[PDB]
């Protein structure tokens, strides 16, 4: 309510004071009520004007990040507009105008008529880092997609988006007989700062502490050949080595890590002993499952990319290489229906690319087309995120 | 400072509680202090899920806007997915996608496991309304704007835009050598929607309600057939309805709604038998005001559209059609410096016209380079709106 956002704001004031650290699940709360409230407040025409707003925001953060304004902003401190425009080589009243938004939104603050400053909200903008690469590959990666959307229906038709080729952002790209990943082949400055937002969103989802890996352990002990968990597509092997550590009685010596070339060598290369000690495997996951007879196949946030078709053909391969007692490993979100919103957004994300966040029946579906059952899903506490455990049918 | 924000919004809900909290500047102080809360909590991770969130839901309302599907929804009750799918033609699985994005923002309402229902939020896209084609104007006809800025300030500079041609907006259609008056009305669809945007807003951009007309109706008794007001750029003519309605003593017959050729002629299809019983006039107030000697020229929301010299240039047309009993009156957003929350967000916009918002400082400067001398200004109390009454110098 209004009075208990108030609450919030009045125990954040204190905690300040008190000089003491508002924790993530307070400030979480905080935002949320504030959101709770805007949402009973807010008429109609006050959610589209903030929409409005939101469009006008971002474009001038992006035409700053463009003229690499953040980065003359000093750290704390002001800065002339006129000493600004000087260091850009632009013209002072524009370069104003445009900083005016941004401080009657509250991210850039004035220290006098003359002089603008950082807040905590503009920092990230003023050098290279995850969260401005990521918010730099948002807007000029995925906005244009977005609104070329009703073309592309209109193009393809009101149909879900499915293959590989095709989709709507090589439509947009204008090479629709190309993967997403032969356009930003020919784009390595994208590319770049890709590799750099990849980077956060893997970070950003649990790998253990909501699915017990430990009965892998006693096959180890029965069988000293058997090859034990086999992550196809597990990049750097960061989810082995969490499941090694979280339980060292399944040896990383025994389990196999599958990607591309050129990430398996970097693993080589630069990759910590215990990773390096696994059984590193360069493969093409479209076309081959080369390790036979695995306790553990998992597939850790892949599916999502791929219509139902493709991941049908993915897990058929690996079904195909399954001994009867396999288990087939799907970490990836079961959304609701209907769907949380973050799970949501990333639906409507990911149908630019030919992919979507399944539904528990959805899996279902696909599973039992590359004769599997699902016999457990196990929920993190993360957005859905869930470990769904399969066996041949 | 967090305390004093929460202090105004435990009186603002002690207002609601008693019943004291009807008024529009009641709200719309309530709305402000709610994004002063939002501009003082949010992080760089807030502003980005909420720009991400921003763009995907405009996304999702675009495409069930064009499928017309926010039509098929029934005003209260709920839909099937299956029958939304099929009166549209497409794909229920790639409707119901998208449809779930809204639910999860609470736009849409999900019933049961397969049934979506409007909320007040996505009423006003089910049919023709101003605030639907404000939206409309926004998104279609200024966001793709926005993103050509970057390259816009690549081929010209980084130069405030202050010339009615090369706009950005003309620059990003690909008829620069056009205005952007002369571009939305070379359309139908796109000049129907603009005249009916131009209904939307009247809490920022009031019709009626502070300024008095009465005046005019003696003068309408001195003679027969002088032209009472002349609206310069006066698109439907909505702002002549709203007047005559109040001072019905001012014949809409003795008035004149003057337009581009585009607009005018739209005007015999849409308006009604009260409009078009008014003086219809095709002009370009760039080069001229052909009629001569009426009691008043009203410019309203003209001015916001160009730079400074243009609009010079604009009220010299009319100052040497004025007789020396005449008014100019000028009828726009008046804002301070920096500008206020919605005339910050206004002026980014214009900024791709070629215009701005500006002070009362600013028009008293134009109006003064004009030959005009100001006789009185006549703000609005509930939004930062005013008419400028103006007298040849
Ligand atoms: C330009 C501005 C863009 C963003 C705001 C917020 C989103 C909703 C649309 C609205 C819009 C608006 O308010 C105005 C506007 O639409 C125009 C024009 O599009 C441009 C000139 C044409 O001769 C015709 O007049 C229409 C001129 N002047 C305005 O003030
Ligand atoms: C979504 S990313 C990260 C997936 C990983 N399981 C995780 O949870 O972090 C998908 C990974 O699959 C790899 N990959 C893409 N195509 C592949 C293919 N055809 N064969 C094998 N690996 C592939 C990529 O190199 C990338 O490391
Ligand atoms: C922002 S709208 C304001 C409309 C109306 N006066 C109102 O306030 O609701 C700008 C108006 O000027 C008209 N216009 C633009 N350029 C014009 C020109 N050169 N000559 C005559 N009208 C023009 C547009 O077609 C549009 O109706």
């Amino acid at each position: 309510s209004l009075d208990t956002l108030a609450a919030k704001l009045i125990e954040k004031a204190k905690d300040l004071r008190a000089g003491n650290s508002t924790t993530p699940q307070q400030h979480e709360a905080l935002v949320g009520t504030l959101k709770q409230v805007q949402d009973a407040v807010y008429l109609p025409r006050d959610d589209l004007a903030a929409m409005q707003m939101g469009f006008v925001t971002a474009a001038a953060i992006r035409l700053l990040l463009h003229w690499k304004v953040f980065e003359k902003i000093p750290d704390t401190g002001s800065i002339r507009y006129e000493e600004l425009a000087t260091q850009v080589g632009g013209d002072v009243v524009i370069i104003t105008r445009i900083c005016w938004l941004l401080v009657a939104t509250g991210f850039l603050v004035q220290e006098g008529s003359d002089r603008v400053a950082h807040t905590a909200r503009t920092r990230p903008f003023a050098g290279v880092n995850p969260l401005r690469a990521w918010w730099l590959m948002g807007y000029d990666e995925y906005v244009p997609v977005l609104l070329a959307m009703p073309r592309y229906y209109d193009t393809y038709g009101i149909k879900e988006p499915t293959g590989r080729l095709h989709t709507i952002k090589a439509f947009t790209e204008g090479s629709p007989e190309l993967t997403v990943g032969e356009i930003m082949s020919r784009h390595p400055e994208r590319t770049a700062n890709m590799l750099i937002s990849m980077s956060a969103m893997a970070s950003q989802y649990p790998h253990t502490g909501f699915y017990d890996f430990s009965w892998v352990a006693p096959k180890a002990a029965e069988s000293a050949t058997r090859p034990l968990i086999v992550d196809i597509g597990g990049a750097k092997g960061w989810t082995l080595q969490a499941i090694c550590k979280e339980t060292p009685e399944i040896p990383i010596s025994r389990c196999v890590l599958q990607d591309l070339s050129g990430v398996i060598q970097m693993v080589q290369t630069v990759g910590d002993e215990d990773i390096r000690s696994a059984q590193l495997m360069a493969i093409d996951f479209h076309k081959e499952q080369p390790v036979q007879g695995a306790l553990v196949y998992m597939i850790r946030r892949i599916l999502r990319d791929f219509g139902d078709d493709e991941c049908v053909s993915i897990l058929q391969h690996v079904v195909a290489a399954m001994a009867p007692d396999s288990k087939l490993l799907i970490a990836d979100t079961v959304t609701g229906n209907p769907p949380s919103w973050f799970p949501a957004m990333l639906d409507f994300f990911l149908s630019t690319i030919g992919g979507k966040e399944r539904t528990e029946e959805e899996f279902r579906k696909i599973t039992a087309r590359a004769g599997l059952r699902i016999t457990g899903i196990h929920y993190s506490d993360k957005a859905e995120f869930a470990m769904i455990v399969c066996e041949k049918a």
